[PDB]
């Protein structure tokens, strides 16, 4: 019943990264972090616009091709395999496909003990943060603030609109079975 | 016989990262990159000095505790699992333990089709690059330039002392069975 | 009476950078940003521990030698000269010496039209953010949260404890005479 | 006759940044570095595509509007003022307008003791490095490799095609009058 993998889902600028860094600092056992950003980084730069692999519209839009989806699948199985091997894994993703994305993750996780965390934040508030962070593709924060959660089932839900990262980290840590 | 995982070993500032970015650009199929640096990043910051996890001496020295070694093991199995799942994986590491480190990797890779690449660079030349890159822990380049290769068996060997990254990438790509 | 230079002072993690990026986005005329961080970057790496130039104690402490102070002076005169030349300049610093630091700045600014902004944030809250940002030298946020303001006179004061960056940017922009 | 400001000009990926970091490490007196990149950073993000301020064509092309040119002028006068104030200033720029750009700089420098350095690199070789560095706007290295030097007069010329950064730093330091 001991928790093997923590999986956070949230729109862009919702505050995921900062919670993950806080969780790593809060939790006593060492946890490895692997978000969707670290995946994008492990992919070839060409994979980044050359269709088949992710493409950002000037209006903060994101579209995923099959080339990308195939790589993402292999990666998913790798992190799950890390958990299964005994490592503690935190993963922050952006369920663009709502429940569909969660189903996709469930198929990989199998029967592993997972904590499904939901990170919410006000669309307008998240967009302001997008601006303060210096993000390039402006428009995402607002576009993803609500849709990414549709039909997604969580075990915990934090809202970073009025709560700090270190605080949402505490609410989440309390649901982690050692 | 098709190559599943490429594994580069080399001292610090030997030029590994740049070859990896070149390989990703050169090779036709998308390859995921996961070096030891990306691992360090996935670990909690505390894990970075609090004994048990990696510690950098002021003289460019590096020591690895058991806490770290355990996490590294789980990670190793995860990337191998990614290959096994069908993803193409490039991995740049620093075999501080020479052959011992390679044996450790062999135990995880199993019977997977791997390309063992060796990236060499002149100790003094590598140290100059360490300085030009703005690295903080000065001293590593020179300390690791030769020892990391002792007793290590490669399928290919490039030397970045007089050859460019894009060029070493070409010599390496030519040994990749599609 | 048109504002030539905006000068923010605040402890570490008080939120200065994000306000500066927001101001740049909010204000209609292009403003150049030059904090104390960009200065540290323009200095030689050796200047960073080799006494005479800034040194960070393991307890989040900071000490400035004369080598550093001399360079900082020349830099100060350069940014003022940029304003005088017609550029709009935002500057975020950390008045470690309270009023002393402000006097030091006044001597350089001369009779230039300046907006003295004060960015406050709860010491404990700022320290939590320090943790979420992944800062290395932990301890500064708390150590600087209050002292840096002692005896310092502001034209505006924002508190990022409960107000967002984009919001503090709005309160500040409203005091900028075009 | 003591050198007050060092000014390097070179195409993208020609190796300028690394020489600058080497010079800072080599030269005994602390030198402040301020390239054109640090300027771009001090400007508002909007200033980065919204015409009037710099815009990168998908083919590695760069165009500068008047909004940008005005800010650049004020900045130029600021760094010169820093030198005049007694600071030692290194500046790496990209003379897109060949001699025109140098004339523009001469008008700001005045009678200050300046070292005009020229950093050359093979267009094809520079483009390979552009790829290994992970630069986004591919195409610049090749487009700027030669034109940026047309009609420009140097006091020193280094070629990074076959010489290392630390080495070009040594050839340049030897022309610096203390
Ligand atoms: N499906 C998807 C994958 C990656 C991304 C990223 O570009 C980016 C957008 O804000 N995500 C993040 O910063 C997360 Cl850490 Cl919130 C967004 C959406
Ligand atoms: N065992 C070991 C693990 C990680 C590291 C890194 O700190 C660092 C030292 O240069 N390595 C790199 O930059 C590699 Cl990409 Cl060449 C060095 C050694
Ligand atoms: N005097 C002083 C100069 C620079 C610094 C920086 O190290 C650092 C500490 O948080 N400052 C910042 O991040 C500011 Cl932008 Cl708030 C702190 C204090
Ligand atoms: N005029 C001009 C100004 C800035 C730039 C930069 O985008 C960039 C292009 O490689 N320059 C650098 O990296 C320099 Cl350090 Cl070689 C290129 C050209």
């Amino acid at each position: 019943m001991t928790t093997r993998m923590i999986i956070l889902n949230g729109g862009s600028s919702a505050g995921k990264s900062g919670i993950v860094r806080c969780l790593q600092s809060v939790l006593p056992e060492p946890w490895l972090a692997f978000g969707v950003d670290s995946l994008i980084e492990a992919m070839p730069l060409k994979m980044q616009s050359a269709e088949g692999g992710i493409e950002f519209d000037a209006d903060g839009g994101v579209s995923i091709g099959p080339e990308f989806r195939a790589l993402e699948g292999a990666w998913a199985e790798g992190v799950v395999a890390m958990a299964r091997a005994g490592a503690r894994i935190i993963i922050d993703d952006v369920f663009l496909g709502g429940a569909a994305a969660q189903e996709r993750w469930r198929s990989f996780v199998g029967d592993l003990d997972v904590l499904w965390v939901g990170v919410r934040c006000d669309g307008a508030v998240a967009e302001g943060r997008e601006t303060a962070r210096g993000d390039r593709v402006a428009g995402m924060a607002a576009k993803q603030a609500y849709v990414v959660h549709e039909g997604v089932e969580y075990d915990v839900e934090v809202d970073t609109t009025h709560k700090e990262s270190i605080e949402c980290a505490w609410a989440i840590a309390a649901h982690v079975v050692p």
